[PDB]
């Protein structure tokens, strides 16, 4: 699924996103646009063998079991394509932890090369809320 921009804020918002940890509606949204183009399918392959997983990226070196990222963690005690599913639970679950693991957001490259510092409100805007 492509989820539209007002669309994924609403079910972000819905399950608990905005202000956790501190970080409002607008960074999660900023980040999923530059992890995934808000595409619960996206898929990427990290240098060390590890892939990136769904709307928010997330590494199967630590996070979820892909079968075959071998000596890895599954901290969020879930398969990786679980994180790839229509249904944005899995994600934000797992982005939950991830985000309370003592680095928050910056555990995102791309929130903090392309969100961080910038007026993340504005991904939010126009959206009925
Ligand atoms: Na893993």
């Amino acid at each position: 699924k492509v989820f539209g921009r007002c669309e994924l804020a609403a079910a972000m918002k819905r399950h608990g996103l905005d202000n956790y940890r501190g970080y409002s509606l607008g960074n999660w949204v900023c980040a999923a646009k530059f992890e995934s183009n808000f595409n619960t399918q996206a898929t990427n392959r990290n240098t060390d063998g590890s892939t990136d997983y769904g709307i928010l990226q997330i590494n199967s070196r630590w996070w979820c079991n892909d079968g075959r990222t071998p000596g890895s963690r599954n901290l969020c005690n879930i398969p990786c394509s679980a994180l790839l599913s229509s249904d944005i639970t899995a994600s934000v679950n797992c982005a939950k932890k991830i985000v309370s693991d003592g680095n928050g957001m910056n555990a995102w490259v791309a929130w903090r090369n392309r969100c961080k510092g910038t007026d993340v409100q504005a991904w939010i805007r126009g959206c009925r809320l």
